């Protein structure tokens, strides 16, 4: 085969950037993109073995079928570097891939397409289509709560759950937990899968913020997302993910309400004088009042006092201020509700006007 | 003394950010800002021993004189963290400095003002006032050409030269050189001083892009810049800086002209396939034409051909493409002129419509 194609720079740029996502090499070919020309289509694939991103570009100009792999970064940089409106002529020449446009000529090293990894075939168990904005809301509400390199490898990912008419995401690191559910206007079977850390990153990356809908297919060990001309596939993670229903506090009778921004700014200032490693803050809750205290090894001290909506019993509780700030930053709302039990129990935090997302933060011993 | 002052957050923020510039510690007090209250003025000083930045804030509210030093980053973060319009009440309490606003209270560790370094007094030999935009143009045209940790320590700085009615900057690393001169509408004595790397950075940092003029004072071993309520002082560097007059090519008879952007984009694409360490490109100049070639150890190759304005003798010359790209990026102009001699001689590069800046790049052996 003698692979050859000519494509407008503007039809090649966004696909190249998208398929280079899973990249960042061990096996040399993993640093390359797979290019395949067949029946009016150029396919571009990037992989890291755990996941793959494939883009399809319609070939309107004459072309000859074939396949090769080229260095991803170099090929994208060449194409991006060319002027707006450039026509990009690509051709395999022996073991080199030539890229030509105007009087610019580039000859790239290649690796055989036969060597390019290909995820095994599988059958879909559940399928649904939803707006990209729904998927973005779900991931952004919970992504920060995923563990970082925990031994319990399932915590390094994100749980994706279908139930009734809702899609839900759950993330936890064993100290704090985030859960968000959204209706997607279709009845679904109940299914729960764990998407790996990089998989969640790529899912987010392919959401261009437009009106092209997101079609999801879930298998027993794989997930696939289709947006426009892109198809992302990832392996799923093994493990018994914790059950958010059991993590939510049973009777968090003490309800505090406050402006989200005023609460966030008061914790952000207190954080300045918290211990740099442990990040501990002390909260003292009383009638319509919250007091936040932070101190560090140098005995420096921050104290903040806020007017809040609170009428229950007085109590003191310690938290890692970064976990609290992460929740407040993810809520991006007007008012927040904190639902407390006691000094040694978790707090549930929510947007006071929406039960779509719930956050559970375990306290620290004072 | 019992230092105490109350200032509006908006009058304290920009000075705090400005005086923290020289910071980034060995001696603990170097991580602190010196605060001094005396006769309606709060002075804030930051230093790294080689340079100091001092800001003066008028104290319109009652105050008590005194001095202390506080952690720079913590104090700025507290002040920045407070709400817009906040009134900031500061007071020394024993060995702590208290910062109060609304119901926010911070108690910071201190180090004695007596321990704070103070650059020795000196007398000015030359003084001139110029627009901030003139100083910005002079530094930006040459800063990239300064050496990085060269043994010849004077190359790690920037030469500032007064001559006639002009202020000039020169920077070189022994491989490439930049020189820029601007008229400043006042007759000056001829003086040449070397400002250290960090000094050039701080000079640039204090140019707020406004109409407050820059007053410069040069001594035998120090330089000082005054902009609004800020005063920057730096030690000068020892050494015999190279003489740009002798570095400029004597008879660069072969003149090439081209669009700056087209030339830059063609070198930027060729650079993709250049050796990652050596960055060598080969130029072949012929009648109204330039050809740029780059290759790497993997035998990949880029070739660019451009229509240029050229009528002299044919020649081939090698350059480090990063040195060429640095010049083109600093010129930000419509057309560029390259003045060549031979394959083993330097090239002089200039904006085709302005002789204000000149760049000299030594070639590489092909």
């Amino acid at each position: 085969s003698h692979m050859k194609f000519t494509v407008e720079r503007e039809h090649l740029l966004k696909p190249l950037q998208q398929v280079s996502g899973p990249l960042g090499p061990t096996l040399p070919i993993l640093g390359n993109l797979l290019l395949q020309v067949a029946d009016g289509t150029l396919s571009l694939t990037g992989t890291d073995l755990e996941m793959e991103m494939v883009a399809r570009v319609a070939l309107v100009q004459p072309h000859e079928p074939g396949a090769t792999t080229v260095p991803a970064r170099k090929f994208f940089d060449i194409c991006r570097g060319l002027p707006e409106g450039a026509e990009i002529a690509v051709q395999l020449e022996g073991e080199r891939m030539l890229v030509r446009s105007g009087r610019s000529r580039f000859s790239l090293s290649t690796l055989p397409a036969a060597d390019f990894p290909n995820l095994d075939d599988w059958q879909s168990e559940v399928e649904f289509t939803l707006p990209q904005a729904t998927m973005k809301r779900l991931i952004e509400a919970t992504q920060f709560s995923m563990a970082h390199q925990d031994v319990r490898y399932y915590l390094n990912g994100m749980l994706f759950e279908t139930e009734g008419e809702e899609l839900r995401t759950v993330a936890t690191d064993g100290h704090r937990l985030a859960v968000c559910s959204m209706p997607i206007g279709q009845s679904l079977p109940s299914h729960s899968v764990i998407v790996p850390r990089k998989g969640v990153i790529e899912l987010m990356r392919m959401l261009d913020g437009g009106d092209n809908p997101l079609r999801v297919q879930i298998g027993s060990n794989n997930i696939r997302a289709h947006v426009g001309d892109f198809i992302f596939t990832s392996k799923l993670v093994d493990g018994r993910f914790p059950d958010y229903r059991r993590v939510l506090p049973k009777n968090p009778d003490k309800h505090l309400e406050a402006g989200c921004d005023l609460l966030k700014q008061a914790f952000a200032r207190a954080a300045i004088l918290s211990n740099e490693k442990f990040r501990g803050v002390r909260l003292y809750v009383s009638e319509n009042q919250l007091k936040i205290t932070a101190n560090n090894p140098e005995q420096e001290e921050a104290e903040e006092i806020l007017d809040v909506t609170y009428s229950g019993a007085e109590m003191e509780i310690g938290f890692n201020v970064s976990y609290v700030l992460d929740v407040l930053n993810a809520l991006k709302c007007e008012n927040v509700r904190m639902m407390l039990t006691d000094s040694v129990s978790s707090v549930q935090i929510e947007d006071a006007a929406s039960q779509s997302a719930a956050y559970v933060v375990m306290p620290m011993r004072l």
